[PDB]
């Protein structure tokens, strides 16, 4: 299957875009990154940096996730990320987001060889 740096990827990369453009890129984006088949996922982060940029992040400063793992790592600079946030009504695959784009530090977790992001886990 889907290796789990990859799954992150498709869960949380956007780096061809700087930023949404419109109140509905949360709508779009959950949709065709698969994130809303058999349950609209309640919240996701999108980050708009590159690639080399957010795998950087893995030999930034460590911290605990929020569920206590030691892997985790927080950025040192800022980044342009976008918040989907599912709202009320909606009953899956007809979902509906609330789009928050901002700038702000990530919190991934890293693991394996090459030790890459696996998990987003926060934005600060």
């Amino acid at each position: 299957k889907e290796t789990a740096a990859a799954k992150f990827e498709r869960q949380h990369m956007d780096s061809s875009t700087s930023a949404a453009s419109s109140s509905n890129y949360c709508n779009q984006m959950m949709k065709s990154r698969n994130l809303t088949k058999d349950r609209c996922k309640p919240v996701n982060t999108f980050v708009h940096e590159s690639l080399a940029d957010v795998q950087a992040v893995c030999s930034q400063k460590n911290v605990a996730c929020k569920n206590g793992q030691t892997n985790c790592y927080q950025s040192y600079s800022t980044m342009s990320i976008t918040d989907c946030r599912e709202t009320g009504s909606s009953k899956a695959p007809n979902c509906a987001y609330k789009t928050t784009q901002a700038n702000k530090h990530i919190i991934v977790a890293c693991e394996g060889n090459p030790y890459v992001p696996v998990h987003f886990d926060a934005s600060v």
